[PDB]
């Protein structure tokens, strides 16, 4: 078995290997990359996502989210308070202000320590989940707005045509902005490209061990667990590396820098934080190996999770028994 310890693998494709996205995902899996839940892909030196980032300041962040925490430093939830719209230029200035800027630090490890010690005492503002793309239309390789769609994959594997579309999202971050522990909707893959700015630290649990994280989470968030049989779908719970280590949960960590791709694999729980002002683009995707995970994916039916138009059809075709109850949640 390849990569039996489930370590995060880092790939350096050549320009010739970068032409065929599907084939390269399959190659990474042949080397065991999926066992970690997360892989890093450093593009060839010939490649570029676009020519410059000099003209992005007028993009609107219609609903910036202030991420307010409750709990203790290592075990907390966050809720998203909606703020007034602002441009990317206004958001960058805010991120760089004395109130929100990254503190002085020695290295990524010192910054990580400061994040876990102090995150709960601040409420950074995240420009998340903004439909759009920063890839130039002439970038032919690994262009996240030009991937094969998940609806087409389902049709190719299973023979059934379904409604729905699949488009990317932009994320503008600042110091301490946080992504809570989650897997993707319907346990899909994701791919994330860090266009510019400061790094993003990721934590991940191997897919084969995901239920261990779920059992810990039920213990640590006991009211939430009673409310919903899949409450990590709400994307609000944080658990620190120290707490995971104390409870024997297998995980790994890695820092993504500007110019790098990260891929999350089906049922790979992940969480993390931004080091300072940055912009990332991400989208979900599928492969033939995903279909069996999609059929088995948990779902939030308490109603909190409220998820894209296109998820309907995946539940309807892959999970017909659940269908009914799940759509009662979403209406
Ligand atoms: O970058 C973020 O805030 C969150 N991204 C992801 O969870 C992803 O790409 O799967
Ligand atoms: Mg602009
Ligand atoms: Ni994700
Ligand atoms: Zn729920």
């Amino acid at each position: 078995a390849q990569n039996p310890n489930c370590n995060i693998m880092i790939f350096h494709p050549t320009k010739e290997e970068f032409n065929d996205f599907d084939k390269y995902i399959a190659y990474m899996e042949s080397q065991g990359a999926h066992r970690a839940g997360l892989a890093k892909i450093i593009p060839p030196k010939e490649w570029k996502a676009r020519e410059t980032y000099d003209n992005i300041s007028e993009i609107l962040i219609a609903t910036p989210l202030q991420q307010v925490a409750s709990g203790r430093a290592g075990v907390f939830t966050q809720y998203h308070k909606k703020k007034k719209a602002m441009t990317v230029g206004e958001y960058r200035h805010l991120a760089n202000s004395k109130k929100y800027q990254t503190p002085p630090h020695q290295n990524f490890e010192d910054l990580e320590r400061k994040y876990w010690k102090n995150r709960i005492y601040n409420s950074p503002i995240y420009g998340a989940d903004i439909s759009g793309s920063l890839f130039d239309e002439n970038t032919k390789q690994w262009n996240l707005g030009h991937l094969g769609t998940i609806q087409d994959l389902l049709e190719k594997e299973c023979g059934v045509v379904i409604e729905g579309v699949n488009t990317p999202y932009l994320y503008f971050g600042m110091w301490k902005t946080t992504f809570a522990w989650h897997t993707e909707d319907m346990d899909l893959y994701s791919i994330n490209y860090l266009h510019l700015g400061e790094p993003k630290t990721w934590y991940v649990v191997p897919p084969e061990h995901g239920q261990r994280l779920e059992r810990l989470a039920r213990e640590l968030f006991p009211g939430s667990s009673r409310g919903c049989g899949a409450f990590l779908r709400h994307k609000v719970a944080l658990i620190s590396p120290t707490v995971l280590k104390e409870n024997g949960i297998p995980f790994n960590r890695i820092t993504q820098e500007a110019g790098e791709f990260m891929v999350t694999f089906p049922y790979g729980y992940h969480a993390g934080f931004n080091h300072g002002f940055n912009c990332a683009e991400a989208i979900n995707f599928a492969t033939p190996r995903w279909i069996d995970y999609g059929k088995m994916a948990s779902q939030c039916s308490c109603g909190e999770a409220r998820v894209t138009f296109s998820m309907d059809a995946f539940v309807r075709i892959l999970q017909p028994e659940r269908y009914d109850l799940w759509k009662r949640g979403q209406d």
